[PDB]
């Protein structure tokens, strides 16, 4: 299927973060986000480990699961910020974090932020010298932003 | 195996549905956060489920050989000829060889021949699938827990 980039890929710490969008989708189970006909698009964070990910045990290019991802969407010039939790899921092209999204201020230019929290107590690290890793997860969320995304309506 | 330390197989690697399941064990480890399993000095070994997608995994969007996250894994440890069952919840975690499900384990029944079962529950509400025709997948998660069994695992103490 056809994917449209929100911006250029961005590296942040051990992560490579891409944002794309395309037509809204049907999810099973439904999750938190709007149903397909209630939404403008599907939005996704493709989050993989870059070369620095080996400090935490990740292979380069691998998906990084158990993160907590949400998008902050703000029309440029506006005070209102829309927040959308993303969920981990598979499409036909593989795992990603995503949600169906309705742009609540309609057509126009937006600032799009992906807030990426580390796993927390869900996920452990081996830290012994024999089997463990010396990298560590980040305390405050990684925030990746694209500044002048133009929502121009259904391009599909 | 792991390029940076010594893993020992529990038995043959098995296929079950879209999953390729391998069981290994090695010296007990330190985890951060500590999680629910025993501390390094109190345990016999670390026990790990290596769960990846086989070729059938593409029906769910997985790439072949990719780690399968968000599963709920627990181990049932039963000495052959005994009625007592030890149950060990695994947690997701990273070692130097990457993500896996594991726990430190102390074999409560001592050295001997054990039946080892890994029961693997699907993600449920923790992982979604696209099911529309344009972007979605054709397969669905299993509803009944997958069970991978090794009937003659010999625990003979540390191998390290
Ligand atoms: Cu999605
Ligand atoms: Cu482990
Ligand atoms: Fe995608
Ligand atoms: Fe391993």
């Amino acid at each position: 299927f056809d994917e449209f980039p929100i911006g250029d890929e961005q590296d942040a710490g051990i992560l490579t973060v891409a944002g794309v969008y395309f037509q809204p989708v049907d999810m099973e189970p439904a999750g938190n986000s709007l149903s397909k006909n209630e939404a403008d698009c599907h939005m996704e964070a493709d989050i993989s480990a870059n070369e620095k990910g080996a400090t935490l045990g990740y292979g380069a290019g691998d998906f990084v699961p158990y993160l907590h991802v949400k998008a902050y969407i703000q029309k440029v010039g506006s005070s209102k910020v829309q927040e959308v939790a993303f969920m981990p899921m598979n499409a036909s092209d593989g795992p990603h974090y995503g949600a169906n999204v309705k742009f609540e201020e309609g057509l126009g230019k937006y600032n799009i932020k992906f807030e990426i929290k580390a796993p927390g107590n869900d996920y452990l690290l081996h830290v012994d010298k024999e089997t463990g890793v010396t990298g560590r997860f980040w305390t405050e969320p990684i925030v990746v932003e694209w500044k002048d995304f133009e929502w121009t309506g259904p391009q599909w």
